[PDB]
């Protein structure tokens, strides 16, 4: 058989703020983090705006010593880490660590430290580069600082799997536990691609909104307007545990991780198939992981990134996989608030589904004034709508068509 | 519950050969793969030498016009999987293609790409950033591109733990196999970060081999001369598969894939401990999940980077590990040949390590002149040794204090 798997601790860095009840307070007032970029020479860009973390201070965190040796990628992560593992009240021990493993993961990793080492490498040559350069910009860094700091000895590994990194972390880890190789895992995504190479790497495949005029309002998923996504930063972090551990330690249970559901469209390497065929597939293997018929999901946080073809083939997805109940369940996009962290957003949009379950509150889907074509879904345009959750799902298809669905379920 | 899972299909590229069979006649002859480096300039550079492919033609696998937009470590990445899958006999169709996945990782990924468009974006401003920049560079597109090219719609992701790379994206493929979620995979990775920050940033933290005069000598695992690891570049990938699904297409089997660990030494970011006590647990935890006697493992193919602590480290995990059959079983490093190929280490070590229970021979190591200090086991000096091998491991360790183990043996 299978453990079961509940969420006991959670951490975030935002646009909408620098933890988890403001993130989340933001999201239900719907708010945008959203703003043009500061302390950057953006005057050559075609986008100029996105979501920064605002007044993060690593040194609640790490020294100031520390701090510099790790990009501002691996900051997030270990912020949002520590976070999670402080609200989880877990007691690490000699008899317990090694059942804790990490996978923290990231999309695209220390692009900074990589152009500020590259400004060294032309500018000077070799010998200017940094020697904490390779660990302090590789990907699977957040998962061993924070190993190392807290004395984690079980799995320790991490995901890059584009825009599905954080959904990706944590279906994985809950895995981990559910076949008995960990009790407890720390697992989601950080990013920070907000340098030049992230808004021009970006900007290059006309990926981007470039409505440099409204910032706030350039995210608006599945509106006839939206012309691309918009690029954010931060981190989200859940403490997955073992049922059974959960209830002897006495730990707070937000809710229960249920199904995990991945998949690849094997289509086109940053465009999904029309139909959302492979979204569908997903979020199916998704309900089959958890045994549960689609007519029992009430909300969706959708991947809703603003583009053109994402928008319309998750529609297609979602009346594909529930039939007559895709008017029922409600679904929102986040992103509409946040924009689009990444290798993050699948770990701050799982926090959002939890939440989304604890407060019995579909999150807004703001900017959507006039939904296209075929949007016709109960997608929680403008304002957050009080209603029934008992199961809430979170989607994330990334580049390489690469799909992941986590299912979440009220816990009593 | 848990399936068998066997190997079908091999593929590599490493500094001894354009595939597997070319590759492993040199490991048999003792031939090192280490020269110059001559695709750029590296007079400003301390190390100057590494493990490139020799003659790689991309027009092999890839249109020119496709392969122009992706980094060497893809294009390294889809040559080792599309031969692995071709080795396979496996054919993809509608009745299997949702059955069959991919994990492919690497390390660092696309650094040469992600430095040139640096250089374009500082010389001549972000419109100069290639369209192709972002799913050129990112991680998950071996596994992205594969998937496209071949119809594999099954589990799609990509792990990125540094030098532990390899050894975890064959291990956790098998465990999605093992636990129902795909009858196939290709699994394993790919490198090539011989780019300015590649040297410079390893050049920095002063870990490589200088050795520029003798760069056939410089990779000297367990030599008292060894000065830091050799950098190379390369692939490995392997067709996993479900026994009972091998058996019934008439599948030539390599080796049955019997164990997997991981552990966190959460030590340091960078160091191992002197004691190899990650590594130790991490064995066992290989050897409790293959449920073998240690004494039944009759060849290590050890990580043996030719660094001074991590060689070390490794001899202390064996002997704790193993006691008195330390002194039995047969340990070689083939980076005393290949090099460092990083985050495809662990992916052309497997493979290594799969031929060797085919061909019941253990490959040397090379430039072990000197054993240093307490290196008294068997460690094939100089000469391939013809032995009896019915159990083979593959160990790696990576920057994170990140640990992999992987147990092989015979099948008929
Ligand atoms: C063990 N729970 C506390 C976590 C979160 O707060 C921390 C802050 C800094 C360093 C370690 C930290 O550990």
């Amino acid at each position: 058989s299978r453990r079961r798997v509940v969420i006991t601790g959670m951490g975030m860095l935002s646009p909408l703020g620098l933890d988890v009840p403001s993130s989340w307070e933001g999201i239900l007032a719907g708010r945008s983090g959203i703003a043009p970029i500061e302390h950057m020479d953006l005057s050559a860009y075609s986008t100029r705006f996105g979501g920064s973390v605002k007044g993060f201070n690593v040194e609640e965190y790490l020294s100031a010593k520390e701090a510099r040796k790790l990009d501002l990628f691996i900051q997030y992560g270990l912020a949002a880490s520590f976070q999670a593992v402080r609200d989880s009240g877990l007691e690490v021990t000699d008899a317990n660590r090694e059942r804790i493993g990490v996978s923290m993961g990231s999309g695209i990793g220390g692009l900074t430290n990589i152009e500020n080492n590259c400004r060294s490498l032309f500018e000077q040559g070799p010998r200017r580069i940094s020697p904490f350069f390779v660990p302090g910009s590789i990907i699977n860094m957040v998962s061993g600082f924070l190993s190392i700091h807290l004395g984690l000895q079980g799995p320790n590994y991490a995901l890059t799997t584009a825009q599905t990194t954080g959904t990706h972390s944590i279906g994985m880890a809950a895995r981990n536990i559910a076949y008995g190789e960990a009790d407890v895992m720390v697992a989601g995504g950080s990013e920070m691609a907000a340098c030049g190479l992230g808004l021009g790497g970006f900007g290059a495949a006309r990926a981007l909104s470039t409505r440099n005029d409204e910032p706030t309002r350039a995210s608006r998923p599945w509106d006839r307007d939206r012309d691309g996504f918009v690029l954010s930063d931060g981190s989200g972090a859940l403490v997955l545990e073992e049922l059974e551990h959960a209830r002897a330690r006495g730990a707070r249970i937000y809710a229960e991780l249920v199904g995990f559901g991945m998949s690849g469209d094997a289509f086109h390497m940053t465009a999904p198939p029309e139909d959302g065929a492979g979204a569908a597939r997903c979020m199916k293997n998704a309900l089959r992981d958890a045994g549960l018929d689609p007519r029992q999901v009430d909300y969706i946080n959708a991947h809703g990134t603003s583009t053109p073809a994402g928008d319309i083939a998750e529609i297609a997805a979602v009346k594909s996989v529930f039939g007559e109940h895709a008017h029922a369940l409600s679904m929102s996009s986040t992103k509409s608030m946040t924009g689009h962290l990444l290798g993050a957003a699948g770990a701050v949009e799982a926090i959002f589904s939890v939440l989304a379950l604890r407060d019995q509150v579909a999150p807004p889907t703001i900017n959507l004034d006039n939904p296209d074509e075929g949007c016709d879904l109960d997608l929680v345009a403008h304002e957050a709508k009080p209603r029934k959750i008992d199961v809430a799902l979170s989607n994330s298809f990334g580049f390489g068509g690469t799909n992941g669905t986590l299912v979440f379920r009220r816990f009593a």
